[PDB]
């Protein structure tokens, strides 16, 4: 009698944030089971929680870890009401560094939280969603989805990896019921070292990290938002109608983005955000 | 003197024909290295060399498992020239079917050859490419990587994750002179007991609907090959080749709607 709710990646951030928005909704329509890698690590969700007043029953933790089909599906088993009606695939990493100096195993994990993670949980849980005729998705996007970053080589792959992945699926999803989206962030709030890292590189490539380095500081300071104002946007592509594909949580790089798009052999793009950085 | 190739998968298709385009045009001036998971699967790169009246020493062949990384080491130690000139990281893999039809291990196999091993590539060989401050590098790509497709959905996933790995890379190396293209190809010539079934339906559906495409659209390698050749003989070469018209409509759709949903409502009726 109420909108079931499952969120990756809640013990802090954006899932934190919304799962206490949600639990927390005047209108208690939402039962949210907001799920974490670890839920020793469970106490700020609870804090925010208790604080916000979110009616008891209106909130449950679930341990599930990306990495790992059981656990993904042993959350699966977890839900009570036997249905999902939103499902929200936000866990996820970062991976900075000059290709070079990073590591093939930190490569992998990237690629296993971020792509693969988000596969076992659609693999998990469409098929009752396809099965029953509804559902929406909810994707944790990023900009680094969107369009290619210095130094963020490989997580810009992860990115670009679920836009695809998202992409396809929505294609297919269509006359199913299922409606997959995008929730695209630029910097949010509430956000290895030199010594080592000369030694993986050459020194033009090391001098040109810190100029990065020097320039995402200055970004952060200028354009990261709460992850509250963030959450509200999840919140919207969930209430809509028709839900489109993708919200951006911001227009502010709107433009770097329709110069990637009013040019394919991708020349400007790679001009313009090279003078933006460096 | 001569241009140093290294190619990945030449044992057939697009590294095959291009392998054998530059052992063998007439200007004799490009050397190739032309790689293969292994050499068991040799005899049609040598065939089709042979075919062609390739000098020798304009091809030696190695083993390189873009999977492993010691092998990539391995097939570096074999420039006898000691710097490569153009590097092209063409192995790829497809992986076709619904979504919950798949495969653990395949799954993450496609993304650690497609995206992991191109990682690799790049690790072991553009460090002495920035330190020259010269070199080629050449991805093959696809129309997968560009836009969204039914049923594979986890292929585009790894296309479109080395559009954004290129893209990034792009940007850090412009002034070291040293260029990273993508020559994007269109199509170049158990389920059930996984799957419910109206899924299973329509992946014939869609099935049905590339085989028609193949049909009016596909390119043979040699067509390709040629891209290729255009795009390593720019002066001033851009990050994407695009092997052929015919996508670029329901891509500029694609892009006219960052949103999203036209290009899955085009789609969509397209396909269905
Ligand atoms: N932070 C920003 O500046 C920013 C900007 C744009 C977009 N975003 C996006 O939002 C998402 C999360 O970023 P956030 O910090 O804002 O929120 P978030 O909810 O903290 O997401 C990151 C989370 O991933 C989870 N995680 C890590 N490994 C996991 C695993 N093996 N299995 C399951 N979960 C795992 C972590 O907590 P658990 O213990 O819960 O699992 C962590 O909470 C990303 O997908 C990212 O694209 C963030
Ligand atoms: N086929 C099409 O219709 C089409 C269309 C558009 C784009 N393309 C693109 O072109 C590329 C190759 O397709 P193709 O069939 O036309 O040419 P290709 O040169 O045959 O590339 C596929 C190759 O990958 C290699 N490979 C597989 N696993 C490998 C591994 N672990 N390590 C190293 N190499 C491995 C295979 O031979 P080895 O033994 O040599 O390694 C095989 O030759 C892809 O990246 C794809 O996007 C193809
Ligand atoms: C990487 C960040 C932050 C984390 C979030 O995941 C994505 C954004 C994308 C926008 C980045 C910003 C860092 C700095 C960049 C590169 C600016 O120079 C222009 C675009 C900015
Ligand atoms: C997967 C392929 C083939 C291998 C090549 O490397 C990439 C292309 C992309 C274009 C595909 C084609 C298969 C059929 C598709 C999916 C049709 O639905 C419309 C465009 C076609």
């Amino acid at each position: 009698a109420r909108t079931v709710v499952l969120i990756t990646g809640c013990s802090s951030g954006i899932g934190l944030h919304l799962a206490v928005r949600l639990a927390s909704d005047p209108s208690q329509s939402f039962k949210v089971y907001a799920t974490l890698r670890d839920l020793k690590t469970q106490g700020r969700l609870w804090e925010a929680a208790r604080a916000l007043a979110c009616p008891p029953g209106s909130l449950e933790t679930l341990q599930l870890d990306v990495r790992d089909s059981k656990s993904v599906a042993a959350a699966r088993e977890r839900v009570t009401e036997g249905r999902v009606d939103v499902l929200v695939c936000n866990a996820g990493l970062g991976l900075l560094g000059p290709l070079e100096a990073l590591g093939e195993d930190a490569v992998a994990s990237v690629l296993d939280v971020n792509v693969v993670g988000t596969v076992r949980m659609l693999q998990a849980f469409l098929p009752d969603m396809k099965r029953r005729g509804s559902g929406r998705v909810l994707v944790t996007g990023s900009v680094g989805g969107l369009m290619g970053l210095p130094f963020n080589d490989v997580y810009c792959a992860s990115k670009f990896a679920l836009e695809g992945l998202c992409e396809s699926l929505a294609v297919l999803l269509l006359p199913f019921g299922v409606h997959l989206s995008l929730i695209e962030c630029g910097p949010v709030h509430t956000a290895g070292s030199p010594e080592e890292v000369l030694d993986r590189t050459d020194i033009h490539t090391f001098h040109r990290f810190y100029q990065y380095l020097a320039h995402s500081k200055q970004v952060f300071r200028e354009a990261a938002q709460n992850p509250e104002e963030v959450a509200e946007v999840f919140l919207t592509a969930l209430r809509a109608p028709k839900p489109t594909l993708r919200y951006f949580t911001t227009e502010r790089f709107l433009p770097l983005l329709r110069m990637r798009l009013d040019d394919p052999s991708g020349s400007n793009y790679v001009t313009a955000m090279h003078r933006e950085v460096f």
